[PDB]
């Protein structure tokens, strides 16, 4: 239980997490 996500997953998260932190870099550090 809870490993069928792949072990791309957590790099899905970060793609993600830059992605978005990239957004609110444009209202952080503009």
């Amino acid at each position: 239980m809870a490993t069928k996500h792949g072990k791309n997953s957590w790099k899905t998260l970060y793609l993600k997490i830059s992605f978005l932190g990239c957004k609110v870099v444009a209202l952080l550090k503009r």
